[PDB]
């Protein structure tokens, strides 16, 4: 585990990042996909094989010695709000599992469901309190990675707030 477990936000590029594991916002069928997945496949593309997975999972698969976890959050275009929260809680509960099988120190994560899966709406503060409730028990150092600057502010503050 980290000497002080910490939460820290940065803006960039994940597949650019400096932990011992990188989460990938995956979709359920293992595709290169868009978004944070298309730079996990171009930066990872190892990691790809095998890694389908069911909504709200998590599937490790490693690129050399580097673990991918491909986190399956739910598509809010096809599921209800209520089907929808459930099923990407679960995927950072499953996240939290991996994290903490792998004997990690650090994680790069990404929050789910608030890109193509968001269903057009914003949900940084929906998916930011799922990885808490579920990140909150590892002793990893969690790095989320994030690339609106807005995004970054409120990030860093809600990390802040509870310090
Ligand atoms: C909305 C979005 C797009 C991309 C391409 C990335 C990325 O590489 N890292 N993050 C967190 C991202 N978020
Ligand atoms: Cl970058
Ligand atoms: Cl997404
Ligand atoms: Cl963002």
């Amino acid at each position: 585990g980290a000497m002080a477990p910490s939460y820290r936000v940065k803006r960039m590029d994940i597949a650019k990042n400096d932990e011992e594991c990188v989460v990938n916002a995956a979709n359920p069928r293992g595709l290169p996909g868009d978004g944070v997945c298309k730079a996990v496949y171009k930066k990872w593309p190892e990691s790809f094989k095998n890694s389908a997975t069911p909504v709200g999972t998590a599937k490790t698969v490693m690129c050399g010695t580097y673990p991918v976890i491909h986190a399956v959050g739910p598509n809010f275009s096809n599921y209800t709000e209520s089907e929808g929260d459930r099923e990407l809680a679960a995927a950072y509960r499953e996240v939290a599992k991996e994290v903490t099988r792998l004997g990690v120190n650090s994680v790069a994560i990404p929050l789910l469901s608030t890109g193509v899966y968001s269903g057009g709406k914003d949900r940084l503060t929906q998916s930011l309190n799922h990885l808490f409730t579920a990140m909150d028990s590892t002793d990893a150092d969690v790095v989320i990675y994030c690339r609106d600057k807005e995004w970054e502010k409120k990030i860093s503050e809600a990390i802040q707030m509870r310090t």
